[PDB]
């Protein structure tokens, strides 16, 4: 998050961060959200050959009573998820036991918000703290210089003329509207430039629900 603040500890409490395993390269690092007790959305582009995520995080270096750290037992990408366009870029994750509910884990022109640990500048490592940033969703032809972006698709997030916004190692996380998840941070420009573009969650809950009966 670029030009957040860090959040008081567990006031996001449905936040997830995840460590994604690949066979050939070093961890990477998404941000997810818990919306059923056994279940987190997060972006397709976090998918890997494994993953393990912490809920009740807040300083993701410093374990804590509040951290439940659960293995992942399948990754559910959406099945028309295209690695160039990002065009449907959303998964479900299937824990492998129900998370405990606590005070810090629990489920899930306009201003929203956004949340992660990812980098705090394009230069700067990842946060070791969740910080959350305020951003405007945009007009979509706000984002027409992504060649892929589709209004139907996705939101368009982040006042040009501010530095805010979400970046590298924040994919994954929530947009919320109203205490209302509206987005997924799926990907923007290298240079953290807004605005950014997001998985339009509202177009995919047909996918989502069937995702969680068929699971
Ligand atoms: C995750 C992220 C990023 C990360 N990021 C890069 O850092 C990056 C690079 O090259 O280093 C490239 N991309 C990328 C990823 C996909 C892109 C695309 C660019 N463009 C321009 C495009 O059309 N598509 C489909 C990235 O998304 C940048 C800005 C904002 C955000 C977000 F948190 F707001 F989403
Ligand atoms: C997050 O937690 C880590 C671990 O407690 C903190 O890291 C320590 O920070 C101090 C000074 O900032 C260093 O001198 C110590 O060496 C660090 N310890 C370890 C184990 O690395 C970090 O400051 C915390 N960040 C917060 C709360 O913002
Ligand atoms: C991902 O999206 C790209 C971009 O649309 C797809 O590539 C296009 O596919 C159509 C249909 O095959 C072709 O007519 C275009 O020429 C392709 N464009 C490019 C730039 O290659 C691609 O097929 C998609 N991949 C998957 C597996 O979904
Ligand atoms: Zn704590």
């Amino acid at each position: 998050i670029i030009g957040g603040t860090e959040c008081k500890p567990h006031s996001r409490p449905y936040m997830a961060y995840l460590e994604i395993v690949t066979s050939n390269g070093p961890s990477k690092f998404c941000g997810g959200f818990l919306i059923r007790r056994n279940f987190v959305l997060t972006a397709a582009h976090c998918a890997g050959r494994s993953i393990t995520v912490t809920l009740g995080a807040h300083n993701i270096t410093e374990e804590e009573d509040t951290w439940q750290k659960l293995e992942v037992i399948k990754q559910f990408r959406h099945p028309k998820y295209n690695t160039s366009t990002l065009h449907h870029d959303i998964m479900l994750l299937k824990l492998k036991e129900k998370a405990s509910l606590t005070l810090a884990v629990g489920t899930l022109g306009r201003m929203c918000r956004v949340a992660g640990w990812g980098r705090t500048g394009v230069l700067k490592p990842g946060s070791d703290t969740l910080q959350e940033v305020k951003l405007r969703l945009m007009d979509p032809q706000a984002c027409s210089h992504f060649r892929d972006f589709d209004h139907n698709l996705q939101l368009c997030v982040g006042n040009p003329r501010k530095t805010k916004s979400a970046f590298k190692g924040d994919s994954g996380g929530p947009l919320l509207c109203a205490g209302a998840a509206q987005g997924i941070v799926s990907y923007g420009r290298s240079d953290a430039k807004p605005p950014a573009v997001f998985t339009r969650i509202s177009h995919y809950q047909p996918w989502i629900n069937q995702i969680l009966q068929a699971n």
